[PDB]
């Protein structure tokens, strides 16, 4: 109890970070106060709140979260973080609504003693923010922002640094926002991540890496991208005797590391665990819930490969449901929810209940992994909720680095996932061995051009059918949308796009390859798109449904407006 304090509750400051801000952006309190309390971070211990209205009734009650205040710098290869005053305790706010807001801060601790402070006035103007990121109400296979704007995540894992810490996402994020990425992910565990919060304890969580967490949410923001939080990882709930990067005997959910349980099946079930789990999904919610760069709650990455002796499929179905209406309940801003499996077809049981608001894949797959993606994406349709397809590589035990150097399979998976109906791109693993030393953001800023301008949440797309390819001595496929004014297209050569040898394509040619036929009424404007330069080659006017192939290496992407 590092942290511990024995003195009468009492506020002994508040500072304010600006009277007036705009919608959606950050509003923030920090309480310096002392009390009586052995575990900041248990709200029993000690309980800090922050009360706001705004002019239209609308109450907010916002936790309050321990913090320590830290200057970062290099120290060769690593990041060090220098602790700048003593630790105090913040409340994170950002106005739904423009116009005035009251609040006051509330503090109760382990006495039973309740302090209060006065209330506070400010004003809230109009911004350019979107807002919060929402299942799409027009088309269940999106997302959108709260002002109606369509959210197609483009982007990949981005989930831990290396040893420069916060340094690593200073370059990555801006190479990766300037090329069309709004998405990446983080790992807020096992011990050894970034930002992982539970790194010695599972009581008390570690300032230092919530700050890096700040920091990078912070960044976030400045680049318009939205990040999905993964709380925990498999590696946490997996014996070393079962491999796969394992991790029990080192997590401190482990009685022997200090925690409260003697085997990770207990995690679903031991009342200790369940509290502390609910305070941290509190302190998670305290001290990033404000942010519109949240894009979701993540609870597990691959929860169905924790031992399997600690995987009961209705313990962890019960959890999911408990914890889901939990953390809804206690998030001001009510940010989308979700889980992951490593088995590509999930687990219905999980995947079905409603408070998880959007379903994933992750698939690592070597061959015909084009057409594993179309079935997987056709058959989680049932579900009536958006699909992200948030890990995808080779199954090459991580050497796609080096059978893959050029990202051919990256390429072939965002234009597979996006023109086949999921919510974005198929999110990447290898972002710091691979994406980033092999500058294949290019990939993804072709991708971003030719969807930018379609509103995905109003053309009612349908996976392509009807068609009918003429092709003579070459065996090209497609994967395609079909819309109310656009036909949105992919076509590869199948006995090239599972080749990683050769060079990036230079430039097509301006010769006919064979055609396509459509069950669509002309006339139509049919654009002809390099997937590699990102930018338009040929446009065509056609009075017919047949729209000719030019000649291409790999792929080619075709976009159809219906006149
Ligand atoms: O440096 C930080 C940290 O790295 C840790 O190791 C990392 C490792 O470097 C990779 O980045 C790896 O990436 C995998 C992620 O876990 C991801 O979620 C996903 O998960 C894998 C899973 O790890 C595992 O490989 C699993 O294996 C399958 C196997 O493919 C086959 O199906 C077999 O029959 O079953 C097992 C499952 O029982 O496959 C999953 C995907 O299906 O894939 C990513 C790429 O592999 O993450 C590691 C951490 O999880 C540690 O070295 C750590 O010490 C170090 O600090
Ligand atoms: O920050 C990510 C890693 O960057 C590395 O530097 C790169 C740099 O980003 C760029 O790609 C340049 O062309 O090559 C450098 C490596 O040769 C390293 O600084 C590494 O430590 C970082 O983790």
């Amino acid at each position: 109890s590092r942290y511990k304090d024995n003195r009468p509750l009492n506020i002994l400051g508040i500072d304010i970070s600006k009277m007036e801000l705009g919608r959606y952006n950050l509003f923030e309190v920090s309480i310096f106060l002392q009390g009586s309390y052995l575990n900041p971070f248990d709200p029993q211990e000690i309980d800090v709140e922050g009360i706001f209205e705004d002019q239209y009734g609308n109450q907010y009650r916002v936790p309050g979260f321990f913090y320590q205040e830290y200057k970062r710098e290099l120290k060769n290869d690593y990041e060090y973080l220098v602790p700048v005053g003593d630790p105090y305790f913040k409340i994170r706010f950002s106005p739904i609504n423009i116009g005035s807001y009251k609040f006051f801060i509330k503090v109760k601790d382990k006495t039973g003693r309740e302090v209060s402070s006065d209330k506070y006035t400010i004003y809230v103007k109009e911004s350019e923010k979107p807002g919060y990121i929402r299942v799409s109400e027009k088309n269940w296979r999106y997302f959108k922002f709260d002002n109606g704007r369509q959210f197609l995540p483009i982007g990949a894992n981005i989930c831990w640094a290396t040893s420069k810490g916060t340094y690593d996402y200073d370059v990555w994020l801006p190479k990766c926002a300037e090329n069309g990425g709004n998405y990446f992910r983080v790992w807020l565990g096992p011990s050894w991540a970034t930002f992982a919060l539970e790194r010695e304890s599972v009581k008390e969580y570690d300032l230092k890496n919530a700050w890096k967490l700040d920091y990078v949410l912070n960044l976030a923001e400045k680049l318009n991208m939205y990040i999905m939080f993964c709380f925990d990882s498999y590696n946490e709930l997996r014996y070393q005797k079962e491999g796969a990067y394992p991790y029990w005997e080192h997590t401190p959910h482990y009685e022997k590391n200090g925690g409260p349980l003697k085997e990770p099946k207990d995690f679903w079930t031991n009342n200790e665990m369940i509290k502390y789990y609910k305070n941290k999904l509190r302190y998670i919610v305290a001290r990033y819930g404000y942010s519109t760069n949240v894009f979701a709650w993540e609870f597990w990455n691959q929860v169905d490969i924790i031992s399997p002796t600690a995987f009961v499929i209705g313990e962890v179905k019960k959890w999911h449901e408990d914890m889901a209406k939990y953390l809804n309940s206690i998030d001001p801003w009510k940010h989308l929810i979700t889980t992951s499996f490593a088995f590509s077809p999930g687990k219905p049981e999980i995947d079905s209940i409603s408070g998880l608001n959007f379903v994933q894949t992750h698939i690592y797959k070597s061959n015909r992994y084009i057409d594993a993606l179309l079935s997987l994406i056709a058959y989680k349709e049932k579900y009536r909720k958006p699909h992200l397809v948030g890990e995808f590589g080779l199954d090459a035990g991580g050497n796609d680095l080096w059978v893959d150097p050029n990202g051919y399979v990256i390429h072939n998976a965002i234009w597979t996932t996006i023109l086949s109906g999921a919510s974005g791109t198929a999110m990447s693993w290898w972002w710091d061995n691979h994406i980033h030393p092999n500058n294949l953001y290019f990939h993804y800023r072709a991708l971003a051009d030719f969807v930018k301008d379609i509103n995905f949440l109003e053309e009612k797309f349908e996976r392509l059918t009807n068609y009918k390819f003429n092709v003579y001595n070459r065996e090209i496929k497609v994967i395609g949308l079909q819309g109310k004014k656009y036909i949105l297209l992919w076509l590869y050569n199948a006995k090239e796009a599972y080749q990683y040898k050769k060079d990036i394509p230079n430039m097509d040619s301006s010769k006919f390859l064979g055609s396509i036929e459509l069950l669509i009424k002309p006339p139509i404007k049919v654009i002809y798109y390099d997937t590699y330069r990102g930018e338009k080659i040929k446009e065509l006017d056609l009075d017919k449904n047949v729209i000719p192939i030019i000649e291409f290496e790999r792929d080619l992407a075709i976009k159809i407006e219906l006149l």
